[PDB]
């Protein structure tokens, strides 16, 4: 038999169980309309993906040569990584560090030389921006108004990625709503729902973050507080791609949703939703982050997260 | 404390701190489908709509009306001595959840009885959808449509309409119900007292005997138990607290809970959001109608069930 706490997390799992409770990345030929996104999606805290749903003209003209072209070969933000797990787990003197990449700038056709090498590092680039009038200027972002007045607020945060196919984002939840349109190539996305929290191994770490030595080796350096003592992080355990079941016998009740988002597809991924990412050599995408609106479900999420500490 | 009382105190802590449920929202003007959806049906959260209803109802529902439109024909009443119909009640050392005395009489026979101060307390709250079972003729003084803004965010006809015309001593004890309500208010006020779902912990809750009323040849009032062949008392699980005089020696979890009073007047709408706890009372001869519509099911009924096995 089992613990009090976890009959309470047993009923919530049948009770979800029963009625299918994100059982479905919901898919769309066609945008909805702003009362059925609210209704159908946002309402219920429901992922759905929507199929050659832009026709941008970035769809056809964004590559990195392109890019090159257009933005003058500035100098930009890149994250690098031996691994390829920016904000992910790495094993040093036999102990589990959560690794934050390194973070550095250059010119981006260097960029684009660095990403053509499989024997060399990897780099993936995301700009966090709200040249640039140029680049807004191939994007129709009011397409997005569906969702945009269910939220009833602007983009709290508009993002710019290029990558790797060996960038790999580990899985995590966002306190936002997330609207994806993926411009070239595809991303491959990993989604459980929040309530299955308790199925989901989470552990606590070290943190770290990435550097090179005068040799140009990576290591791990502990990063530690305003004065004393090592910083630690909260972090998903389990690997989505290859859940070691033995070490983790309660990820087998859980029930990842795998969706692919094709160029001018879009994604609405729900707040606090779990999500592994993975992309196409040279992928681009943008995405539109909103600040969530706090109702009732947050709180029995925060009081899920208590039980499942 | 335990995990549970500590996860508990995380819930109740983020909702207040957060100001979830902490009110009945107020609106002069009808919203938006739109506005109703994202506002109010996605955050389960009630809303009041003052003067929003312009029904020929509004103006003519009256006792002598309504027996001239219907032929004074036979209706539903629920009878009791102390005006709580599905309410607690205590008889010879015993609470028990009571059922009204259900009986059919003429309309105007149940008019003549409103009148009376010191008779029982006669009440036409058959719900079930009475309204469109057994009072079509009436359905041509309202106006169904004007209540889309709300239908629209369900995304399915009602599946229950009510007709309710009671005395002021009628008082419904505090309850929950599976669907989302549309309240419209046609003469007089009704007086409701609200609990949201997540204050479930606060809300105590007993197993009761269940019995209904029944009059002797004298006609004295009395509870029969209901039991079966075996002599074993059938069960309801109900709200022990009274929001109007809450006993916080006997139930001092009731403290951290924070009803929520809003009057309805004639011409307005209240939205009630399922599984909110509501306690009702009404102005003498109140008349009201009602719909009901089966709730769309997501994670938040599922951690409420969660929440009624953590409180057992
Ligand atoms: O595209 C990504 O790599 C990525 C990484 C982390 N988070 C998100 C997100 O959409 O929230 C996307
Ligand atoms: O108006 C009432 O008396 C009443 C009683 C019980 N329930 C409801 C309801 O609208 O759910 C209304
Ligand atoms: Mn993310
Ligand atoms: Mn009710």
């Amino acid at each position: 038999s089992m613990s009090e706490v976890e009959r309470a997390l047993d009923v919530l799992l049948q009770e979800a169980e029963e009625l299918c409770i994100g059982s479905s990345v919901v898919e769309l030929d066609r945008i909805p309309t702003a009362l059925e996104f609210c209704r159908e999606f946002y309402s219920k805290n429901q992922p759905v993906v929507i199929r050659k749903a832009l026709n941008w003209p970035a769809i056809g003209k964004w590559t990195p040569k392109y890019l090159i072209e257009a933005l003058g070969d500035r100098s930009v933000d890149v994250a690098i990584t031996p691994n390829g797990y920016a904000d992910g787990l790495a094993t040093q003197n036999g102990q589990e560090y959560f690794v934050l990449p390194l973070e550095t700038k250059m010119k981006l056709s260097e960029v684009v030389r660095r990403l053509d090498d499989p024997t060399g590092a990897v780099h993936y680039i995301q700009k966090q921006n709200s040249d640039l009038p140029e680049l807004a200027a191939d994007l129709r972002v009011s397409d997005l108004d569906f969702a945009q007045q269910s939220f009833n607020k602007p983009p709290d945060a508009v993002n710019f990625w290029l990558g790797d196919e060996r960038a790999v984002t580990s899985m995590h939840k966002d306190p936002y709503e997330n609207v994806y349109c993926v411009i070239s190539g595809h991303k491959d996305f990993v989604l459980i729902p929040p309530h299955q929290l308790s199925c989901v191994p989470r552990g606590i770490y070290p943190t770290g973050v990435y550097k090179t030595s005068d040799s140009g080796q990576f290591y791990i350096e502990p990063l530690r507080d305003e004065e004393g003592s090592d910083q630690f992080t909260e972090w998903v355990s389990v690997d989505p791609l290859s859940p070691d079941l033995a070490k983790y016998p309660e990820y087998a009740r859980a029930k990842p949703l795998k969706v692919r988002v094709h160029a001018g597809d879009i994604l609405y991924l729900p707040n606090y939703w779990f999500h592994h990412v993975s992309q196409s050599h040279k992928c681009i995408a943008v995405n539109f982050w909103y600040d969530l609106d706090y109702d009732s479900r947050y709180c029995y999420y925060r009081m899920l997260e208590q039980m499942t500490s």
